[PDB]
């Protein structure tokens, strides 16, 4: 077990880190990094993917169709692509696409995957938040995975050990790519942010991959701090200080 707390700055929360080539973990936090929680948006790494198989999307540039919805987030008030949807964690878009697939070929994916509980039962999310349409099983509802099991999906997905097409999962490293101000690493990933009411704790997450010279990690970093100002975002600022202490030359 390796300790990463100094990048949390006092936030709870956990990391772990896996290596295809020797098979070794770098766990920070065991307990929190084997609790199942809702994934929130870092399922947009899976419903990109069931999106594309089943030919609801086809590209980076692929749009849902716009219905005028203002929402809060003004990044989400425009026929969006793929590539802004991802980036801008734009629910609509995604609840949209998910909606055109049946429910048991969902399922089948998941369980295949073996994504955490593989729980869709609560199809259209908690609607007591009051967000009506903006809401999922993703979203703070009945699908729950660790932590581990999130880098545990990555890699299959990421190492050809899937169901879904090479060239699917190459538009999904496209989107997934993020600026971390050095050329000599590749960092990927996707944020997550939820409020887990019955527990009063927030569900931060930051989940990806690092390309680095000869070695390949599939991580997930997660918080369940009692603040609500530590979002999917504030842990991707985590996630880079982690990557740059632990994880360069
Ligand atoms: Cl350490």
């Amino acid at each position: 077990m390796v300790d990463y707390s100094d990048c949390f700055e006092g936030i709870s929360g956990g990391a772990i880190f896996y290596n295809t080539k020797n098979k070794e973990y770098n766990i920070y936090n065991k307990e929190l990094i084997e609790t199942r929680r809702s994934p929130c948006s870092t399922f947009a790494i899976v419903s990109t993917l069931i999106g594309l198989e089943k030919g609801v999307i086809n590209s980076k540039e692929s749009v849902m169709g716009y219905d005028g919805t203002e929402y809060p987030n003004k990044n989400w008030n425009k026929n969006l692509s793929l590539e802004e949807a991802f980036k801008e964690s734009c629910v609509w878009y995604y609840k949209k696409l998910i909606d055109k697939v049946d429910a048991k070929s969902v399922q089948n994916i998941l369980d295949d995957l073996k994504y955490g509980n593989c729980d869709i039962s609560e199809w259209e999310g908690d609607l007591k938040n009051g967000k009506g349409h903006l809401n999922g099983f993703w979203l703070e509802s009945s699908l729950q995975i660790s932590p581990k099991e999130q880098v545990q999906t990555m890699a299959k997905i990421f190492e050809g050990d899937t169901n879904f097409k090479k060239e699917h999962i190459n538009i999904l490293r496209d989107i997934m790519k993020i600026d971390v101000n050095d050329k000599n690493i590749n960092v990927y990933g996707k944020t997550g942010t939820g409020f887990d009411e019955k527990n009063k704790r927030v569900d931060a997450w930051f989940v990806g991959m690092l390309e680095r010279e000869g070695d390949t990690y599939y991580f997930a970093i997660k918080s369940d701090d009692s603040n609500k100002e530590i979002t999917g975002p504030k842990v991707k600022e985590i996630a880079i200080n982690i990557i740059k202490k632990y994880y360069s030359v």
